[PDB]
């Protein structure tokens, strides 16, 4: 029935995808404004050059945040307001704004749970390899020294990346994200320059900060099941759990990449020595999960890497883009507590994206959404009564926003954002979490 006391209760976003004002106060150039502006990357011909304005209007972001009784806020920097040029000087006016934003939320009793890299790598570095260049996760570490330096006597609670597996092979691998690049060795390179300048950003965030902090790094994990026991199936779940989760999971575990993985990749495969695999394992104080969706794999040897397909339930509800699997939280979470040293966790994204519109009484009727949440919390009440050591839940979106390679056109948040006016209006989904949360609280 209920959470523990001091449990955060949040909601999610990035710089890129609600922030606009793209060329103001020195922000540079990032891969993300090259991309979106590039013809036929962005599905609708949007852009976040304006998004949801949050860059002057995160004080009405704080007013949903309060409206909803949450606790805590997650939301990223964008390394390009802090040093435009990628590795350069700082620009102070960057960092004074989050120190605002910062100081904002701690008055409202909300903690900042910072993101320092949710995908806008500064474009000056992609000219240079971008996350193929060694060089950027040592320049992506100094930005997280000077971040820390000077926000962290106000913030306790770091991650380092979101999601590296999306930076890493949908940016260089698939090509649908930003920079965009189609080469499988480039997006390995790309995983363990990722990973590396996580292991550095680490080590320079404990010796930069003015108190001890609680770091962490951000990892969508994607439960896999084996469409049937055939060994071709059973192999494709293998692969596939390897692509997306423990590449990433086990060379943070201190266990290497997986082997598995490496002779299935072959040549492809990066080079990682054992200095740069101990500092990509540089202890951590939590793991964020990011959890939308499972793979239920059939082997497809005609497919590119990893050859494993998803096999569609049309029994289950689907959303605008995925299926619904909320059994799949509690079954990663299970495995977590049970096969992985990382502790505390926190559930850093959790939502779904509909066809939201405002209804004629002047609401957002998004029932699915609710039902989403509802059974999502669920499956966190039964991990918790497991003894996974969780501590968190932060939904996505706080509001609708600019998703990436869908443009405005995909709508996650639990407020419904009008992108011609600006106006943000609470989705039922939105009240029901209100309700719940202070139930809980
Ligand atoms: O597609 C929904 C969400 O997926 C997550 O993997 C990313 O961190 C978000 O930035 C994105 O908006
Ligand atoms: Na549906």
């Amino acid at each position: 029935e209920r959470f523990p006391a001091d449990f955060v209760w949040g909601a999610a976003t990035a710089a890129y995808q609600i922030e606009g004002a793209v060329r103001e106060d020195g922000r540079g150039v990032s891969i993300w404004d090259t991309f979106s502006h590039t013809p036929g990357k962005i599905a609708d011909g949007t852009t976040g050059d304006v998004a949801c304005d949050s860059y002057h209007r995160y004080g009405e972001d704080i007013g949903l945040l309060n409206a909803l009784g949450m606790n805590a806020y997650r939301f990223s920097i964008a390394w390009p307001r802090i040093v435009p040029l990628g590795a350069g000087p700082i620009n102070q006016a960057g960092l004074d704004h989050y120190s605002r934003m910062v100081d904002a939320l701690l008055g409202a009793g909300l903690q900042p749970f910072v993101t320092l890299y949710h995908w806008d790598l500064p474009q000056p570095l992609e000219d240079r390899l971008g996350w193929g260049s060694r060089a950027t996760a040592t320049v992506f570490a100094e930005y997280a020294d000077i971040v820390v330096r000077q926000l962290g006597d106000r913030v306790t609670h770091w991650a380092t990346l979101n999601e590296p597996w999306c930076s890493a092979m949908l940016g260089y691998y698939l090509g649908v994200h930003a920079p965009g690049h189609t080469d499988l060795k480039r997006g390995l390179e790309a995983s363990h320059n990722l990973l590396l300048g996580h292991g550095l950003a680490v080590q320079a965030m404990r010796a930069a900060a003015p108190q001890p902090l609680q770091i962490g790094i951000v990892l969508q994990l994607t439960p896999t099941y084996p469409a049937s026991d055939s060994p071709e199936d059973v192999a494709a779940a293998r692969r596939f759990d390897g692509f997306v989760n423990r590449w990433f999971l086990d060379p943070l575990a201190g266990r290497g990449y997986p082997q598995d993985m490496l002779d299935y990749y072959g040549a492809a495969a990066p080079q990682a020595n054992p200095e740069d695999l101990t500092q990509i394992a540089a202890p951590l104080d939590w793991l964020g999960v990011n959890y939308y969706e499972r793979m239920r794999a059939v082997d497809a040897p005609d497919a590119s890497l990893p050859q494993a397909q998803r096999l569609d339930d049309p029994d289950l509800p689907h959303t605008a883009d995925r299926e619904v699997y909320p059994e799949g939280l509690y079954d990663i979470l299970l495995r977590l507590h049970n096969d992985y040293p990382f502790r505390p966790l926190y559930i850093t994204e959790n939502g779904c994206a509909l066809h939201d519109e405002i209804a004629e009484d002047g609401g957002i009727h998004d029932g699915q959404r609710q039902a989403f949440f509802e059974a999502h919390l669920a499956q966190l009440q039964r991990a918790l009564a497991a003894g996974v050591p969780l501590k968190g839940y932060f939904a996505w979106s706080l509001l609708d926003n600019f998703e990436w390679a869908m443009g405005l056109s995909m709508r996650y948040g639990i407020c419904y954002t009008n992108f011609e006016t600006l106006e943000r209006r609470i989705k039922d989904s939105g009240y029901w979490l209100r309700d719940f949360i202070a139930g809980q609280r």
